[PDB]
């Protein structure tokens, strides 16, 4: 627990925030306006580095690509009158690629740096410090039926805040699922990347967790060091490209899970930072193991399918992380 919070103080030294918050603020305020310059992307807006440009469709006909779960196809008629949105139509379905490719035109045309993200990424990234800029579709809808059994708050957060949370809308990004061989140029897959930033920071189920001496859980500590043990493993293991497919949001999927299965506030005391630790640290252990990393908001997704990640990347991880619980985390030295 004294190494534990003396990596978390080590990764507290990063003001250098206040000053750069307001410089990639400037950037996304500017190219906010600019793209309400043009028809297709006249009312964008800003979702509450990654970032999320929001669209809202209205009237947005959804069907399921495949049978996963995940990922969509946008129909869309064209009838609308003045449609600035027929350039991305083929037909009924709504483009994902297109819309992404006049996305990233009209930004790089913007000159007053970016670099393709491996395959499959919906952002665009832009290089100044490094920034995400996701397109994002914004529906205002019932979220979709593959949601029905995720978002598993009842007994943690409310019921109440559950039913609260799904009457928010949801978003679609220019992920394309893939066809083995290449993407689906014309899918989006879902985002509740606004949901996950809300129940990051109303953790508790005390409404007052964290807003008083008495109440200082350590959750977001926890997540903290989960983020930052993947990130350094995989800086270690660089030249490796066996933890390439790990990410920090399999991470943040696992800590849902583990707050799920440890609803109570007592269960995060942070007298208790390494029990709590090695709570979530032998629940990601479980999830490489069994090969299963469910998605918080669609259950029948799996982050850890041998499909998306192969058995012997995981199995490596699964090492690697077991040789750090049994020996103190040696790569939080330092
Ligand atoms: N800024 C940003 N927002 C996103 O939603 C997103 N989704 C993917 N990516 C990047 O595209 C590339 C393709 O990975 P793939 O999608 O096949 O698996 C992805 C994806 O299935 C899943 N994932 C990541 N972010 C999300 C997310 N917000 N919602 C759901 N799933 C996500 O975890 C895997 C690794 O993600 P990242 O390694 O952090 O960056 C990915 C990756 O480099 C994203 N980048
Ligand atoms: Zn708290």
């Amino acid at each position: 627990a004294s190494k534990l919070r003396a990596v978390l103080e080590k990764l507290k030294l990063s003001d250098d925030i206040s000053t750069a918050a307001g410089m990639v603020k400037g950037v996304v305020d500017h190219l906010l306006l600019r793209l309400k310059c043009d028809s297709a992307f006249r009312g964008v807006g800003l979702l509450n580095f990654d970032v999320m440009f929001k669209l809202e469709v209205p009237r947005i006909q959804l069907e399921e690509y495949s049978n996963t779960r995940a990922y969509y196809f946008v129909k869309f008629k064209r009838n609308p009158k003045e449609n600035p949105l027929s350039q991305f139509l083929e037909g009924e379905i709504l483009s994902a690629s297109k819309m992404l490719s006049k996305f990233r035109k009209i930004i790089k045309e913007e000159i007053n740096i970016m670099k393709r993200k491996r395959g499959g990424s919906p952002a665009v990234t832009l290089l100044i410090i490094s920034v995400d800029i996701t397109l994002a579709l914004e529906s205002k809808s019932s979220w979709p039926a593959s949601t029905q059994e995720g978002l598993r708050i009842q007994n943690w957060l409310s019921a109440k805040v559950r039913k609260q949370l799904r009457l928010k809308p949801f978003y679609l990004v220019p992920k394309h699922a893939k066809e083995g061989n290449g993407f689906q140029e014309e899918t989006w897959r879902l985002s509740f990347s606004h949901i996950e930033k809300e129940i990051l920071n109303n953790h508790g189920k005390s409404k007052t967790c964290c807003e008083n001496k008495e109440e200082k859980c350590c959750r977001k500590d926890c997540l903290k060091l989960m983020k930052y043990l993947l990130e350094q493993l995989k800086e270690r293991f660089k030249d490796e490209e066996h933890l390439d497919k790990f990410s920090s949001y399999h991470v943040k999927t696992a800590f849902f899970h583990v707050c799920t299965q440890n609803p109570q506030d007592s269960q995060w005391d942070r007298k208790d930072l390494g029990l709590c630790f090695d709570n979530c640290v032998t629940y990601f252990l479980q999830c490489l193991r069994t090969e299963k990393l469910e998605n918080y908001f669609i259950p029948e997704f799996n982050l850890f399918s041998s499909n998306l990640i192969d058995k012997r990347s995981k199995e490596f991880l699964t090492k690697q992380i077991e040789y750090e619980r049994n020996n103190e985390f040696p790569v939080f030295d330092e």
